[PDB]
């Protein structure tokens, strides 16, 4: 199945977000960025992809389809605006084994805050 994802410059949680930020998949899934305003692309973080997972980052503005296909959560983030929060996270399958790592993780206080919000009010 695909799931599509927007990138904004403004969205209900504030400035430079994806919509949603909370994404569940599962092994085979599709899951479609889409670059609604400009400047936005989205690239995994080091550390916080399952291990075996493949890292990626994708152009500036291009519409990217992700394949996943590793169980475990994801945090992916824009390149551009990283520290002012923009982030999502993508949880495939059922209990990811690497999401309290994920939580725990050293990451900018604002990125923390959104990500807190997305596993408490989006779960
Ligand atoms: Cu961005």
């Amino acid at each position: 199945e695909n799931i599509e994802v927007h990138m904004l410059n403004k969205g209900a949680e504030g400035a430079m977000v994806f919509e949603p930020a909370y994404i569940k998949a599962n092994p085979g899934d599709t899951v479609t960025f889409i670059p609604v305003d400009k400047g936005h692309n989205v690239e995994s973080i080091k550390d916080m992809i399952p291990e075996g997972a493949e890292k990626f980052k994708s152009k500036i503005n291009e519409n990217y389809v992700l394949t996943v296909t590793q169980p475990g959560a994801y945090l992916v983030k824009c390149t551009a605006h990283y520290a002012m929060g923009m982030i999502a996270l993508i949880a495939v399958g059922d209990s990811p084994a690497n999401l309290d790592q994920i939580v725990s993780a050293k990451k900018p206080k604002i990125v923390q805050e959104r990500l807190e919000k997305v596993i408490a009010s989006a779960k």
